[PDB]
């Protein structure tokens, strides 16, 4: 629900999306089309991922007229992205399963680079390095909001305005060795407590190492230098 339909507002939209005529593009839900007519235009080939039957015929509806594309009726966080070849995304997504589409997408994707459309608080929370979610992200890609999409661009008229995010993919900085230790860390650093990953010598330490001198507001760079200091201090 809540589809962007008018063109002159996809267009203001796409103007900040940077996908090129040699892209390979998943998009994540189809909606009637609006957002797959301007990709399939614009990048190489499209593959629009979308539960409803009847959207994924309207969107055909729509594109008929275009060969570079394929619509598939299926569930985005059951699909098998590509392996060895690279794509972007782009995706209007729904509030309600936001935070599982963007786990599914860096986590169990290799897209390079993703173009979302999210509510405007969960945009400001990706970064918000008080939350794990930001934290398990940013180990993985860059985050940044691209522009603010008025809540009346949207119908049905959502009570909150949306954020044009991007997310691009870089060099892990996390190795797939410390993935467990630092999930655990990430959960206790969010949830405060401290005790149970630092002795009060270490904390001081760490904080001072790593140059926080204000706990409620620390750079993500700041926390991989206490994750740096919390494996340290356990051998």
């Amino acid at each position: 629900q809540n589809f962007i339909t008018s063109k002159h507002n996809i267009d203001k939209i796409m103007t900040n999306i940077r996908l090129n005529e040699h892209d390979n593009i998943f998009e994540i839900g189809s909606g009637k089309g609006h957002f797959t007519l301007e990709l399939v235009q614009r990048c190489n080939f499209v593959t629009a991922i979308e539960i409803d039957h009847k959207l994924c015929k309207t969107t055909e509806n729509k594109l008929v007229d275009h060969d570079n594309f394929q619509v598939l009726n299926k569930d985005i966080l059951q699909f098998k992205f590509p392996k060895n070849q690279s794509y972007k995304i782009f995706g209007n997504i729904p509030y309600n399963i936001s935070t599982d589409i963007i786990r599914k997408i860096v986590f169990d994707s290799i897209a390079d680079e993703i173009y979302l459309i999210v509510e405007y608080g969960f945009a400001k929370r990706l970064l918000n390095t008080k939350r794990s979610l930001a934290l398990f992200l940013m180990a993985e890609v860059d985050i940044s909001i691209l522009s603010m999409v008025p809540r009346e661009y949207f119908h049905p008229k959502p009570k909150v305005n949306s954020s044009l995010i991007r997310l691009n993919r870089k060099k892990s900085r996390i190795s797939h060795k410390d993935k467990q230790k630092y999930n655990y860390f990430v959960m206790k650093w969010v949830n405060k407590e401290y005790k149970k990953i630092f002795t009060k010598n270490q904390f001081n330490n760490s904080l001072k190492h790593a140059g926080i001198d204000d706990l409620n507001n620390i750079s993500f760079e700041q926390f991989l230098s206490l994750f740096n200091s919390y494996k340290l201090f356990n051998k």
